[PDB]
């Protein structure tokens, strides 16, 4: 076990910061919580802090920790996004949701503290602006998805693409292509894995309690297909 | 006619440079040419610096100045990228080629002097190392597209989309959608078109005496589809 992996032998505070900018309109987020790596189970809260959220909240749960992944502790495996830890890793995107616009994003991952943090900012270019996305048109709900993972050698971090089907209120399927690369933060030395996956599901809701925009979110993450 | 427009009746010279990293391959690429917009007609001949450029150069002829675009009288009105000028335009893309990897780009085009200057930084993430792409199968070779251009009132600039169909060297295309968003640079005002397009033809061609890798464009580009 690296000491980035043994920083998750406890249930760890998480935060997460968003600053965003689809088609010019410009938003912030704030999300608090934890994860349990030992179960995989993170629990996030999510408040829009500029006012409503100028996009539905399902296509940023990608975007608001995979560390938090329960990877086999008896089966040998390379947990990159652990073993990065404490100087943590850069977690870059492209989405692109189809016949709509597309996100760029820049993360960093990292310990802050005792505190595991993602900050991110956020680029959206060219949505429909009475599209699905900026028209509000998307179902509050979230289906459970595989990620593959493979090495990237030539940058020292790991690679991932996938898609995501993001319900329409009326009935359908918004597909979103994934494409992201994790590097690390520091010098010191990480673990590249062989090709794995990591299997999610997760469950949005509402606190009555809480007039601001915003999302709870009950994850599970779990790593399979260990070689 | 904005002053902007005015500053390209003449033949104009064009700086090019390009800062670029692939799949952790970083490049460089210097170019110069000159564009007349009464014709519609670019030359441009780029240089990689750093040595073998890691991608083809069909795959990078977008990244390097839409300013040069014929637009006949009709839709002069539409010229957002010469009513930027000479402060001059950000110009910002997501390039996705069709089952491989996607290229993000952030350029600024304006006057450097009496130079129009295009300065790019391109990142390319998740190609897939024995793709069409990074295993140099693409033709030298390219097609002739449209460019479609609509106002963003909220951002004072456009949108731009299009899909270019990129050369196989055995047969076929790999298609590469490419996302577009133009900001102008200054506060003054710019013109803010009605949706039209570009139709666009190039032609790639080498040096012989140039030993370095290399690529040489000429291109014509037009605008059109006037909405009344």
């Amino acid at each position: 076990m690296t000491p980035g992996e043994e920083l998750f032998t406890g249930v760890v505070p998480i935060l997460v910061e968003l600053d965003g900018d689809v088609n010019g309109h410009k938003f912030s987020v704030s999300g608090e919580g934890e994860g349990d790596a030992r179960t995989g189970k993170l629990t996030l809260k999510f408040i829009c802090t500029t006012g409503k959220l100028p996009v539905p909240w399902p296509t940023l749960v990608t975007t608001f920790v995979q560390c938090f992944s329960r990877y086999p502790d008896h089966i040998r495996h390379h947990d990159f996004f652990k073993s990065a830890m404490p100087e943590g890793y850069v977690q870059e995107r492209v989405i692109v949701f189809k016949d709509d616009g597309a996100f760029v994003t820049r993360a960093e991952v990292k310990f802050e503290g005792d505190t595991l943090a993602n900050r991110i900012e956020l680029k959206g270019m060219n949505f429909k602006e009475d599209g699905w996305i900026m028209g509000h048109k998307l179902e509050y709900n979230y289906n459970s998805h595989n990620v593959y993972i493979e090495a990237d050698k030539e940058k020292n971090g790991i690679r991932v693409n996938f898609k995501i089907r993001l319900p329409l209120k009326d009935g359908g399927v918004l597909l979103a292509d994934h494409y992201q690369q994790n590097t690390p933060i520091g010098d010191g030395p990480v673990l590249l894995p062989d090709p794995h996956y990591l299997s999610t599901q997760s469950v949005l809701s509402k606190d009555p309690n809480e007039t601001r925009d915003h999302m709870v979110l009950l994850e599970f993450v779990t790593a399979a297909g260990i070689p």
